[PDB]
């Protein structure tokens, strides 16, 4: 109570942060692209500015968690943490972030094809790989991976976002149960997280192995997690029936096809980390290892 925990609240201060557009709404929040200009001088930085949708007392405290979270992380395959802005007058909180300019790779994969071959989708995947061994050191269990949560920087590099949902292990526990769901992306979810709420490094794994599918389905639309497992469900399907008949398939071996063109290689990855057996689900450092000897591996 005596001393408030520390704050830098001039280092962004709302006067010298010009809006510019919305970037979107969605489950990474609402997000703004901003010029921070102190200098007033029409130089200064773009960033982007994440602001809550629904400023609840509970979504202020779980955003307070996530800018911890964002906070604790320097690796180059994270989006960088630039800052707070105490703005409203100092009766409101934004998180300022580096802009990265091609948005998520979901979209970038849609959008730009034409630079887009197999040596790419393995560099990103070894770089997703490796942000997430770094999540590990500090026991992060980030519960939403998936292409439309990770950035493209350049051709040459992406970086996780989205800590929204991200949860610390508790101490003595290698899962975290959590207690309070809310809306879940089911298509992406292990099947402990789906039947017993449970999320841990394995789950993240076999989100991951999603990710791995969604990045080798790119050339086609009909073929997204989504679109596919509600094919296999029966695209009449509404409600709970859906989360009932995914959990059927998953626990009995069904499972994602390969996508058109994906190495059997790079598909037996994907279907060892869709392991109902948590434990047997390889590590994030297994993962970045074998990606890495399969690309230099290649000629040349
Ligand atoms: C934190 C951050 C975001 C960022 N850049 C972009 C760029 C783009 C691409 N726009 C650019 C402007 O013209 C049209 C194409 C974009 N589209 C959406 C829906 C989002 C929002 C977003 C998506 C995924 C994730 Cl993980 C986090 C997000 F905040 N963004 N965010 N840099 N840093």
């Amino acid at each position: 109570n005596l001393y408030f925990q520390s704050m830098d609240p001039t280092q962004f201060e709302e006067r010298h942060l010009k809006f510019l557009q919305q970037l979107g709404k969605g489950n990474f929040g609402s997000v703004e692209m901003c010029r921070y200009d102190p200098l007033q001088d029409n130089t200064g930085e773009v960033v982007a500015v994440k602001k809550l949708q629904h400023s609840t007392e509970e979504h202020l405290r779980d955003f307070e968690r996530e800018i911890e979270i964002l906070k604790s992380l320097q690796h180059d395959n994270i989006v960088k943490y630039k800052g707070v802005c105490y703005s409203a007058g100092r009766r409101n909180l934004k998180l300022i972030m580096e802009y990265l300019p091609y948005g998520s790779l979901r979209d970038y994969l849609q959008k730009h094809k034409e630079r887009i071959d197999h040596i790419k989708l393995l560099q990103y995947t070894s770089q997703i790989c490796k942000g997430m061994e770094y999540l590990g050191t500090k026991r992060y269990i980030h519960r939403d991976l998936a292409t439309r949560n990770i950035l493209v920087e350049n051709e040459n590099r992406v970086k996780i976002g989205d800590f929204g949902l991200t949860k610390v292990l508790p101490q003595d526990k290698e899962y975290y149960k959590v207690k309070e769901p809310g809306e879940s992306p089911i298509f992406w979810y292990a099947p402990e997280s789906l039947t017993e709420s449970k999320f841990s490094v394995a789950s993240d794994v076999w989100s991951f192995g999603v990710v791995l599918y969604e990045l080798f389905t790119y050339i086609e639309k009909s073929k997204s997690p989504p679109a596919e497992f509600m094919r296999m469900i029966g695209n009449d399907k509404q409600g709970q029936m859906i989360v009932f008949h995914l959990i059927e398939l998953l626990k009995n071996n069904g499972r994602l096809p390969r996508p058109d063109g994906c190495p059997d290689e790079i598909y037996m990855i994907m279907t060892e980390c869709w392991n109902n057996n948590v434990n047997q689900r390889p590590s994030f450092r297994d993962l970045a290892l074998r990606v890495d000897q399969i690309r230099d591996n290649m000629a040349g």
